């Protein structure tokens, strides 16, 4: 049952199996250089974090070279053993909202990048991804797991609570605040902008194969990123594949008018007071 | 489908998982110090794994204690990967018969303690573990899986030649060869043997410390050992438990009387020149 796999934790309903052993998170021990990359699921993690390595870097699956901090299967899978082994400078991946960050990240002074995509088009991609998860119970429509994401009754909370948190946090010039939609239609700018905030030069050459190597079509195809390396009996991707579209607007497919107009009204009353600036 | 599942390689039926990076496994690098733990399915490996385990740390997931070499699962599972970052003394787990096994154990000289269990107890275990594995297709009735058996059509092929070629091999005073049965019949004669051939004082605190810790009961509530630490979505103990008897003479409540000679049988023809001495039951 839907209740059975998901609890909520501190006010923001999470996986239990990430929750179990919550002790080896909150204490987990930060360095001086770590660089943490926060998401809310389906945002573009798996984009952006390809982007940084290779900047670091000038074939070992993505989700090894980038540990996911709390990700948590009883002894098979442990993002914080997988850290602690890591040799510096660590990339950090993440998916926790502020108030459950392990608090050695704010006080050694760490660099973050968050990233955000349009909430429909995030509740889209969101869908299709619980329909992946072998033992995530699929939603019975669309329509019901729209319902649930207003109510912020989905894996990892308030999608609204989220954006507005980190937004927050972000007044920070160490904690860097980027769009989806700006990665989408304006990539030379962005890449640039993140060779940067990590106080490296960019240079054309550099840019040039960045932009090459992380397009939709490549990332595809690349087995390191396109998450065949993790088996099908935990996610099937004969049910949905992990690079499903990649593109603006899918919501426009899936959403009927008359829950479209409910879900935006519902957003205005939510966000009327977060300066945040989403692309047009 | 099966064939779809498992695909033969070198003469022996084997999980095609297993075997696309089988580079890895034949240029595997041994260390002087390293010691094989070997078996056929369900013969009693966890069993002796625990007991080995324990005169080393003398009185987390056994998985991870002692790494199953050729086990693979794309980037989610490596044994070889896992050994690469073990330190010495290092204990490693196998299925493999001599053939398959890595040539730097042979040119290294490392030890080896082989265990097997008699024949028709160890169809009806294999039967209950194909259930288990998700990903692996149930068969549609106990006797077709023992024809496969008798064929040698199963996973890590056939167990006469498999028990054949590691008792040839036992002729080495370096490769020790054991019984289920003789563990279950007599605990403390074969944990002192097993303490004398890792050279080792077996103590009567010691014996006895061991005997207590992996007796079926408690090895059964020992989350470390009976695989619960292991995803249901891979291993589902709801269909069928790992530590599920744990007793000699299982056979009877499966083998229809027809079926029974013809396995005997078989069996008389395939080791008729064989000297094991498996224990009267
Ligand atoms: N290089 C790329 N360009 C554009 N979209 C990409 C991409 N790599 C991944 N994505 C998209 O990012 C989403 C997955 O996000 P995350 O990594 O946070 O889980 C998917 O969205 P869709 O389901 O809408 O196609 C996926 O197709
Ligand atoms: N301490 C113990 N004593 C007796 N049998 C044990 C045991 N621990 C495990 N087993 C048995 O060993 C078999 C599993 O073997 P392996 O470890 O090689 O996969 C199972 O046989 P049954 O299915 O007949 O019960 C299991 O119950
Ligand atoms: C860890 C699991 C595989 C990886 C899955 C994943 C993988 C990437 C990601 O960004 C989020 C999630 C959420 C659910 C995770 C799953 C829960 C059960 C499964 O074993
Ligand atoms: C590696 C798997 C889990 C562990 C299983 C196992 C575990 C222990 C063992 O002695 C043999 C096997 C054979 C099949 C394996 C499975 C094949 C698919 C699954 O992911």
């Amino acid at each position: 049952e839907y209740y059975e796999v998901f609890g909520e934790f501190r006010g923001v309903l999470m996986d239990k199996r990430f929750t179990k052993y919550w002790e080896d998170v909150e204490m987990f021990l930060a360095r001086p250089d770590d660089l943490v990359i926060a998401t809310y699921p389906k945002s573009g993690t798996t984009w952006i974090s390809e982007v940084v390595y290779m900047i670091y870097k000038e074939e070992d699956a993505i989700f090894n070279r980038i540990p996911y901090l709390e990700c948590r299967n009883e002894d098979l899978i442990n993002g914080i053993k997988q850290l602690k082994e890591k040799e510096s400078p660590r990339i950090v991946k993440t998916h926790l909202p502020p108030k459950l960050l392990p608090a050695s990240f704010w006080e050694k002074n760490c660099k973050m990048i968050y990233l955000c995509r349009n909430a429909k088009d995030v509740a889209v991609s969101y869908y299709y991804f619980l329909l992946m998860i072998t033992s995530y119970p699929n939603p019975k429509s669309f329509s019901e797991f729209v319902e649930k994401f207003m109510q912020g009754q989905v894996p990892y909370g308030s999608w609204y609570d989220h954006v507005k948190a980190w937004w927050e946090k972000s007044k920070n010039s160490r904690v860097l605040f980027m769009f989806y939609e700006d990665m989408k239609e304006d990539i030379r700018r962005e890449v640039v902008k993140l060779i940067e905030f990590l106080e490296r030069k960019p240079s054309a050459e550099l840019v040039d194969r960045i932009i090459q190597h992380t397009s939709f079509q490549e990332m595809k195809n690349n087995p390191s990123t396109n998450y065949t390396m993790m088996p099908e009996e935990m996610m099937n991707q004969k049910v949905s594949p992990f690079m499903r579209k990649g593109i603006i607007g899918d919501w426009k497919n899936h959403f009927p008018e008359a829950l479209r107009e409910r879900f935006d009204e519902h957003y205005k009353q939510q966000m009327k007071d977060c300066t945040v600036k989403f692309r047009m």
